[PDB]
């Protein structure tokens, strides 16, 4: 097991030429947008960046404000994803759902329970740096009561690290994991949070194996994904977590195109944060537990640009 | 995977209460072994050190120069390798067998060829630290030939990203690799050098697959396990670390207690510096591989006190 991604370095790069085709493009005429497209899903991220810097310095212009003036629709929100540094994307989205574009649990979740230690760490720094209030008093602020509890613990980044375990400790949180399921995770909130919050990976695994057999299922059985509360959805992205990153986000994207209407803030906040993360295990994920492509998928359920620019992404192999 | 040890921390440490059973252990009383070696192995290496550094504070005693008069043979060089850094122990036995060993080239191949990219870069400069003289300059002087080359070139610790794997790329690798083992290893030389020591890992697992196919059996077949000189050994280690860290080091031990007599040296050196890092993983790759438990076979080769220390570090399970 190799973690990776879709998105690689080019070689060959040069900043100021990249900066003239797309000054060009996008030079006075309507938009050629098939070639920003092109270009910037066949950048890596860091190459975005210098870019970045040589469209300034060649043209007084600011990049990423000519982009969001002749761009629209999710075209354009796809593009402004992949210009903005991968240091800082997580914690502007958790911005963006603690401040405006709703209420925000989904976001709040899904980052908080599928990003590492070194990660949430890491933007919990920088949303402060960048954004002047700390990441965990505008999640106190806009959440509540045991949800709010739960992504605090999480947020801490401060679980076990991982040596020889106790099977007898494992014993006793199994039992507790399930009577809180008996209970529709109901109550004793106050316990199994903990378990699920400062345990240890591999101690969980070990736990939620010797959970079935105290109740024949799987610990993702106590808990439905139409209906539930806020908690619940907590609880069940932690648990798939730890049973695996890949797995949880290639599952969190068939869900973002099941449905009428569909999901574009997922499937562009899942594909643009893991680009050069773990991309390709995410993939091949999908061929495995959904057995159809993540790009048929994609293919299928968008259109025009952005449904261009999303396979670009994606690549192609698994 | 999760890469656990055998070794954890103590919760309440007691950095001079430890201090104490280790003067009364070895004080009188010439010596007592069993609480000397069960204080030692429930107690993390970090800890040792606080150990032995409220030793000096309270008694005036360098700690190590003590638990060393008092102990002899096997078990010895056991206590002294568990209080012995683990920034420093990897750069001391690199060292060991290159300062002064007679000729040592077995404990090169294992280091540098097990070692990560992180952990060879920590090496090389703990190491130009400690004795003086950089690490390569030394492998260097006592060494000649390709055996040299190859591990100038595992030594650089920059070897390509897991990134697009490119299908084309492989191929050309492949056969390479199979015009390369029909001549025995013995000449076309410089580009298999290359491969192994440049190659993305993700990549040079695909070829050791596409090799196969080309040759009908894994590139392992191609060579003689044991009649066989440096290079062939330190090309075999690489091929097999590349598949699983784990499985090279489950290998490495199994040969140092299988058979007649015991490398005892050996099994010291992979049962302490892994202990804390991926200990778990290779007792676990142990049983899969040879179908025995290591913990049974380092009871069925080992005598005395050293063994019980062994097994308490080997950890207790599975
Ligand atoms: C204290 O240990 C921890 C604490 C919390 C978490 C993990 C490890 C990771 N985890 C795992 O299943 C184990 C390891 N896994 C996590 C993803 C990471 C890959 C990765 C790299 C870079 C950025 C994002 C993801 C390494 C492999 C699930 C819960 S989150
Ligand atoms: C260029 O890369 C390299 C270059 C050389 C080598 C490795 C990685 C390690 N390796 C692999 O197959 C990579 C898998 N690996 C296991 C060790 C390590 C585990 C690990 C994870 C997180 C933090 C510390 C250690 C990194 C992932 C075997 C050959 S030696």
């Amino acid at each position: 097991q190799v973690l990776r991604g879709t998105v690689t370095d080019f070689p060959g790069f040069d900043e100021r030429a990249d900066a003239e085709t797309l000054r060009k493009a996008m030079k006075g005429l309507g938009t050629d947008e098939e070639s920003i497209l092109t270009l910037l899903t066949s950048r890596s991220n860091a190459q975005r960046q210098e870019i970045s810097a040589a469209f300034k310095t060649l043209f007084g212009r600011d990049l990423l404000d000519d982009l969001k003036s002749e761009l629209t629709g999710k075209f354009e929100k796809l593009i402004v994803a992949l210009m903005k540094p991968s240091r800082l994307y997580d914690a502007y989205e958790l911005k963006h759902a603690l401040k405006g574009a709703g209420t925000n649990e989904k976001v709040l979740t899904e980052i908080i329970a599928s990003r590492t230690p070194e990660e949430l760490r890491a933007i919990k720094q920088v949303y402060e740096e960048e954004y002047g209030s700390s990441l965990e008093d505008d999640v106190v602020g806009d959440t509540s009561g045991y949800y709010q509890r739960m992504l605090v613990v999480l947020l801490q980044a401060n679980r076990d690290p991982d040596a020889g375990i106790d099977e007898a400790q494992v014993e006793q949180d199994a039992q507790a994991l399930f009577q809180a399921g008996e209970l529709k995770w109901g109550t004793d909130e106050e316990k199994f949070i903990t378990i699920f919050g400062t345990r240890s990976v591999s101690h969980l695994r070990k736990v939620f194996d010797k959970y079935m057999t105290i109740s024949g299922f799987q610990i993702e059985e106590t808990i439905d994904r139409e209906t539930s509360g806020n908690l619940e959805q907590l609880l069940l992205a932690v648990v798939k977590s730890i049973r695996s990153i890949p797995a949880y986000l290639a599952e969190t994207l068939y869900y973002a195109m099941k449905g009428a209407g569909t999901d574009d803030h997922t499937l562009i906040r899942v594909m643009v944060s893991r680009s050069e993360i773990d991309l390709f295990n995410i993939r091949k994920e999908f061929r495995k537990n959904f057995a159809t492509s993540l790009y048929s998928m994609i293919k299928g359920d968008t259109s025009g640009d952005y449904k261009k620019a999303l396979l670009l992404l994606c690549g192609e192999d698994d």
